[PDB]
DNA sequence: GTGAGTACTCAC
DNA sequence: GTGAGTACTCAC
């Protein structure tokens, strides 16, 4: 409830403007409308706000990308829709892309950032089973290793985002997607 | 100078380890060095003015490396290998440089820095941008995809060759599977 | 409120102590008031801000009274002794506060502090330099020197009783001897 | 020789340290870093003249102990009349501190806020003198001119310096604003109205 | 509220 | 060059 308020809080911090720079317990209490003691009664401390945001970044990804193996039976059609996925969600989410960017838990403590790679290493996966199962719907799979073509995708992606978070959110992630993903497309082989 | 130039190196030494994870202070920087935070700004105004000098430093090392590869290959893909292999090389053999170069370590820091790291990066792509272009005067058909594009989906790759060589404290080495990977990229030239 | 005072407070008990001739850290302020430095600026944005507040109390204490001696005293020389009173009187009850008056405690901190205090000292030189001009009205005879070259001649002589006062670490209390000083000033009153 | 070039870059400092309380900033510190950039020099190379920031104001404040002093000794022998002796060694005060805006600070005692708290005792010192100087040229009417003042002698000196002081004061306060030596040929008639 | 901290100053 | 300051921070 007043939990979620907090958050939510958090998020627009988190993408405005000062998000570029350190968020304080103060200035976040300040923001919610209550004092930094009450802040605390419901988190033990700020480092637990941003693993609420890590829970919902990562539910709504995964849960996305799910569906889209559902909804697609492709192996192309399905990358494609993960990675405008992942421009599409940190397009509308440029707080919580500074949280993927690694940017925002500079101030807290390193743990949050390894559950931000966890992130990375799962969909990394999806995007490595995806490629492996070319082979059994398609016939033929791809002459280039699979972990090496996720990896070349995921980095692509977490390319625009960091270009997303560094030029304040001027250069937008699914700018041009259908003009680029032709591009991205030809390094499936 | 036997302080000044060592000083940078020395910040450059802690974003490299796991000091780089966090805050610089004065106190650790001049302690790292041997000195004391006053003999820091007997050679700096600010610490801002020590990132400050970092930039230029890598600014100068990418600009000029780049321009050495524009006279010494004429073939436009050539030349964009060897571009992209240096920004990922440049990334790996300066770990922390490249704290810097990814904007994680001017998150401590003054607004303005990040901005020039911005501006580095509009340079090296203009660069790309400009080598791509060439391509129809030297080989007589340019390319189909907009230049602007290219530049910005092969810059893209590259920084996130390094901002994930940065997620896994260095362990993701940029280089790594480098001719694997691109004639991956190089089927994006289209 | 309790918190908020009880620093100005200690802060004035700190003015008007021998250590009011040295610069009051936030440090010192805080041992003082028994508490951390932190929970200074719990109530204070700017240590600035905490001369402001002292300077407000120096100027709803002084153009008050002034005020006052206005309107319950009808006498052109009964109003210029009561006034030179209230200032050496007032600065004599809070040696440290004529410490910012002299301007002394405004040395270490902002210059504004200074041009602050520099406006109460126009506005008590105002509230004198009128009630002179009234003699031409009540007493139907004027003054030979103008009223500006004469309230600055009586505001100068409780200026330098301050000073002297600071300057002599309050030995030399303002109102010593004032009943035989007031004459000496009212002969000027030509 | 050498001992008259240990002068030329040691006054030198003098002339700045004087000249920096004087301009816009005598309202804040005057650290050596600062001032060595003034006279053209390191700080190292500075303590080779003095051997603190105390030392260059004691210096400082002698050529004003010395300037009145020697002033007011004179202004004695080559006058005769209480009054004019009084009129002289106030606008002696109120000249000097015009004449030397920077020096003012001292007097006052604002710029010595940062240094040493013997240097406050000194300038003191000066003022004790000026008063005691005073309270001689009152308490020798009575053997010029037969009769002497209705008001303690004490009293008086002190009414007259404690204007002068609050002239210097407004002076410093104001940056330098009220001009002490102005109109004091309309405010000395005020100032002899009290030597009752 | 607060212990440890924070970039920068200062006179020797 | 430096040891001790400086006003002000920050997560808790």
């Amino acid at each position: 409830n007043r939990r979620e308020e907090i958050l939510q809080s958090l998020a627009l911090m988190l993408e405005s403007s000062d998000g570029s720079q350190r968020i304080t317990t103060a200035k976040l209490a300040a923001s919610v409308g209550v004092s930094e003691a009450a802040l605390y009664r419901h988190f033990p401390s700020k480092t637990r706000m941003f693993d609420s945001l890590i829970e919902f970044i990562e539910d709504s990804l995964i849960t996305r990308i799910n569906l889209i193996l559902k909804d697609e039976k492709d192996t192309t059609a399905r990358l494609r829709l993960i990675v405008l996925l992942l421009l599409g969600f940190g397009e509308r989410n440029p707080g919580l892309t500074r949280i993927l960017t690694g940017h925002a838990l500079m101030f807290e403590q390193d743990r949050l950032q390894g559950r931000i790679n966890q992130l990375f290493e799962r969909i990394e996966a999806q995007l490595r089973q995806v490629l492996r199962e070319k082979r059994m719907r398609e016939g033929e799979g791809y002459t280039t290793d699979e972990t090496l073509l996720a990896s070349q995708i995921l980095a692509f992606c977490e390319g625009m985002l960091s270009r997303f978070v560094r030029s304040e959110f001027k250069y937008r992630p699914t700018d041009d997607f259908d003009a680029r993903w032709p591009l991205i497309a030809a390094q499936l082989q």
